[PDB]
Order: structure tokens, then C-alpha cells, then sequence
């Protein structure tokens, strides 16, 4: 089922803390989702799909997450 918070985080492999949903529907820790997308040029840690919601910042020469991460309460 979508949105479950009891699966391993696909980034850090631990119990998810501060869950959020990625553009691909998978759940990760909030800082894990942010850091993975920034560090991997906007690619999903589960599917390696190039995500629509990540944008390249020409000033910092780094990727940022503009849309596509949603927190779970
Ligand atoms: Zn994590």
C-alpha cells in the first residue's frame, strides 16, 4: 500500500523517521529524500528515474528540490 511508513528507508536503510513521499510514491526520511535527490542529480533512490521536481541552480551549480516531496504527518 502507498504511503506506508513501516518499510526500510530506501536511502539510509533504517526505520523511516520524519516520513515523506517521493515523486515516485516511495517513502523515505525527509533529510534522506532531500540529500539523495540533491546528491544524485534528481534521480529516485528506488527506480533511478529522473524526477520532474528537481531543478539545477546555475549559481550554486547544485540540484535543488522544487516540487515532488510531500511530508507525512
Ligand atoms: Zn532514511
Amino acid at each position: 500500500p502507498l504511503g506506508s511508513v513501516s518499510e526500510a528507508c530506501p536511502v539510509c536503510e533504517k526505520t523511516v523517521q520524519n516520513p515523506c513521499v517521493l515523486e515516485t510514491g516511495y517513502v523515505a526520511c525527509y533529510p534522506c529524500a532531500i540529500s539523495y535527490l540533491v546528491n544524485n542529480e534528481g534521480h529516485c533512490p528506488v527506480t533511478n528515474k529522473k524526477l520532474l521536481g528537481c531543478t539545477y541552480n546555475k549559481h550554486t551549480n547544485k540540484w535543488e528540490v522544487v516540487t515532488g516531496i510531500r511530508k507525512l504527518i
